[PDB]
């Protein structure tokens, strides 16, 4: 398995990152009619997820180290189409500080995304160095949506998550929105999303679920308050482990917050060694917090 080690951008440190993060989450509240109006907040999530979820723990090929999303063949992967909008979001951002390395970039506008949306936070660190053309990882990686909760255990396992990260993970999909031209797929999760709640697992729990089919002619169950799931998100509810994760987190915002927090972290360090003598990670303040 390849060796990615951590080296920080030269003579960089908290101060540096913050004002990235400042920059990312000032962009974000100017920049608010996207998808109307909810904002480009959900698709930076699902980009450093996405950045992230070509890992393969077997060898580690792929992984949010190398930034390899640049590359042509990464980008126009049929399961990041939508992404572009996230990438040209941050183009102005990687243009005020071109120090900063294209995953580190990646993955801060996930974490600053969540923690401005409000959600947990999100400790991260630097050093991911930007990897040639020839370490993209092939398409194919990524996860299909019309599949089981057999599906979604096995595939998460390839990422080194168990049961509670899974579930927690898929909390995000209170955010934003599925999008019929992306990925065949229509409709948000629930009402409250560009804000990180527990909404997701309320939804699956109390909402009544009618398995339909959309206008791309793929199923997926719509409630009569103008929500959906995919078949991979209800799955969450038809295994009998995933579902009692499913009513803790419905149950405990705090829990969900600090279960998601540690998944998410982990998700997008996943292939990255760390020397014992790397700065600790960060946790940026939000522009609330400072005022700004
Ligand atoms: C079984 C695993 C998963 C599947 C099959 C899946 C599938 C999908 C699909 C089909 C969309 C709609 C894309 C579009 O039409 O624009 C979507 C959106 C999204 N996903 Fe996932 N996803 C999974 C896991 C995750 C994880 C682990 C995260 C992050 C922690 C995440 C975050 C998001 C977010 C924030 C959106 C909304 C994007 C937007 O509004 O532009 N997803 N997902």
């Amino acid at each position: 398995t390849l060796v990615h080690v951590a080296s920080v951008e030269k003579g960089r440190s908290y101060e540096d990152f913050q004002k990235v993060y400042n920059a990312i989450a000032l962009k974000l509240r100017e920049d608010d009619e996207y998808d109307n109006y909810i904002g480009y907040g959900p698709v930076l999530v699902r980009l450093a997820w996405h950045i992230s979820g070509t890992w393969d723990k077997h060898d580690n090929t792929g992984g949010s180290y190398g930034g390899t999303y640049r590359f042509k063949k990464e980008f126009n992967d049929p399961s990041n189409a939508g992404l572009q909008n996230g990438f040209k979001f941050l183009e102005p951002i990687h243009k005020e500080f071109p120090w900063i390395s294209s995953g580190d970039l990646f993955s801060l506008g996930g974490v600053t995304a969540v923690q401005e949306m409000q959600g947990p936070k999100i400790p991260w660190r630097c050093g991911r160095v930007d990897t040639p053309e020839d370490t993209t990882p092939d398409n194919g990686r990524l996860p299909d949506a019309d599949k089981d909760a057999g599906y979604v255990r096995t595939f998460f396992q390839r990422l080194n998550m168990n049961d509670r990260e899974v579930v927690a993970l898929m909390g995000a999909h209170a955010l934003g929105k599925t999008h019929l031209k992306n990925s065949g797929y229509e409709g948000p999760g629930g009402a409250a999303n560009n804000v990180f709640t527990n909404e997701f697992y309320l939804n699956l729990l109390n909402e009544d679920w009618k398995l339909e089919k959309n206008d791309a002619n793929n199923e997926q169950w719509d409630s009569k308050s103008g929500y959906m799931m995919l078949p991979t998100d209800y799955s969450l509810i038809q295994d009998p482990k995933y579902l009692s994760i499913v009513k803790e987190y419905a149950n405990d915002q705090d829990k969900f917050f600090k279960d998601f927090s540690k998944a998410f972290e982990k998700l997008l360090e996943n292939g990255i060694t760390f020397p014992k003598d790397a700065p600790s990670p960060f946790i940026f303040k939000t522009l609330e917090e400072q005022g700004l």
